[PDB]
DNA sequence: ATTATGACGCT
DNA sequence: AGCGTCAT
């Protein structure tokens, strides 16, 4: 009842750019703009690995992970864009660099948390409180928010996808309430306000389209962008869960899309994220531990509290390369050049980020993966990073790892080596 | 032979 | 610390 707390405290909405590698390279290259497009990695074998694909080059069947010449298959006038390749590895740089200039026009209006090279979360609490202050109890038209959707709407008592978008907005806006500057669906409407200046500032600074969802919480938030993409935001209330929820596969929420998800669903005999709602907290953690449990007790009643970081800077800088099939490392030269090569890169990286960013990375992580071993990492050290050297940083590396070579012989490396990571970690000022 | 990252949880 | 999970 009245002591029933309902998660609706913060607006929070996260923005992610459309096909965003795709987005730079059109950018750069006019010749791709509106056209079936990929960015690929590498060309050799199978004609490189698909990292993203532009909306109608996914009309196709065009996908990430696919190989360029199967994309090809389906899409004969795919245009494809090569990463550039430096030091004999991809060089992801370019996307990095436009990601940053997306990261500081979004930092203008709000903190953000970088949650990934092309998405960030905000939190629009104070915002919306200062806006709604700004209104002065004044109606929102439905003019100010011309991209926006709103989950559930329109119910009840029409041919075309724009009407029906307007059809549910004017439904929404005919329910607010805006005498109350403390109704949370108001709040979110506002939120929803400054999202569309926000995604309207990176399009006419960047060139570049993104969408984004509004809602009480990063989850929902997160959700609620995938819902209308691209180019488009969605509004994701906490009176919308109920019915979003009940035929929602449990994958789709973040944190579930793998083996907890999976437990879930098996232990419980469930598909739904809203069937969750019939168990007890206690029942809950008994079957996924505490943390899970609470979360998945709160998450399926549309709560969430985890809080947007003020963080628009990575926490790591790596640098890593996979050697497959019969590629992999076997000779101690090799392995000392790829160390070298990835630290080279690593020490460009770091040079850059410490004069941008006035902060010193102080632990070198080594990972690597040898052939057989189905994981992702085989062995992974940390040492001491004291200068930013790449000879010395490689050294150290080599250093770390040379006792994973079984080969009796000096020379050779057995069992080869099929993936070498560098991370630079432990950031401190400077 | 899916590749290149990045964040965070567990013990 | 080193390993695992999850995302994409
Ligand atoms: N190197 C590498 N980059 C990846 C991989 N997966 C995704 N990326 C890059 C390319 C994407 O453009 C970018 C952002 O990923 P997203 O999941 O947000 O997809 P994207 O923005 O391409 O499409 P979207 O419109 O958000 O569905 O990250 C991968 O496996 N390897
Ligand atoms: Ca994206
Ligand atoms: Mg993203």
């Amino acid at each position: 009842g009245p002591h029933m707390a309902t998660g609706q405290d913060r607006v929070v909405a996260l923005v992610d750019m459309d096909c965003f590698f795709v987005q730079v390279e059109q950018r750069q290259n006019p010749h791709l703009r509106n056209k079936p497009c990929a960015v690929v990695q590498y060309k050799s074998w199978k004609g490189g690995g698909i990292i993203a694909v532009s909306y109608e080059a996914r009309a196709f069947g065009v996908t990430r992970s696919m190989w360029a010449d199967d994309a090809k298959k389906l899409c004969p006038d795919l245009l494809l864009a090569q990463v550039r390749e430096s030091r004999g590895k991809a060089n992801l740089t370019k996307y990095r660099e436009a990601s940053v200039e997306v990261m500081e026009i979004m930092s203008r209006f709000a903190v953000i948390e970088r949650a990934s090279i092309d998405e960030a979360y905000v939190d629009l609490t104070s915002a919306v409180q200062e806006r709604l202050q700004k209104l002065q109890g004044q109606p929102i038209s439905a003019d100010l928010l011309p991209s926006t959707y709103i989950e559930g709407l329109p119910q009840g008592p029409t041919v075309q996808k724009e009407g029906m978008r307007k059809q549910g907005l004017f439904q929404w806006l005919d329910s607010l309430q805006i005498d109350n500057l403390t109704s949370p669906d108001l709040q979110l409407t506002v939120g929803a306000v400054i999202v569309e200046e926000m995604r309207a500032a990176i399009e006419r600074e960047t060139g570049f389209q993104c969408s984004a969802g509004i809602s009480h919480n990063k989850v929902l938030a997160k959700l609620a962008c995938g819902l209308n993409k691209p180019n488009r935001q969605t509004l994701v209330s906490h009176g919308s869960v109920p019915q979003l929820f009940s035929q929602m596969p449990i994958r789709k929420i973040r944190s579930l899309g793998g083996k907890l998800g999976a437990s879930v669903i098996e232990i419980l005999g469930i598909e739904y994220m809203g069937e969750l709602t019939q168990f007890t907290e206690s029942q809950l953690q008994s079957h996924f531990g505490e943390k899970n449990g609470s979360w998945l007790y709160a998450m399926c009643r549309g709560i969430e509290h985890d809080p947007v970081k003020p963080r628009q800077l990575p926490k790591t800088i790596g640098c890593s390369k996979n050697f497959p099939g019969k590629t992999a490392l076997a000779t101690r030269e090799q392995v000392q050049w790829w160390l070298l090569q990835l630290a080279q890169e690593l020490e460009e990286r770091l040079t850059k980020d410490r004069n941008d960013n006035d902060r010193v990375a102080t632990q070198l992580v080594v990972s690597i993966r040898v052939q057989g071993d189905k994981r992702l990492s085989s062995l992974r050290r940390c040492c001491a990073l004291t200068r930013y050297d790449a000879h010395k940083m490689s050294h150290d590396a080599f250093t770390v790892i040379k006792n994973c070579n079984t080969s009796g012989i000096q020379t050779e490396w057995s069992p080869p080596l099929t993936m070498l990571f560098l991370c630079a970690t432990k950031f401190s000022a400077s």
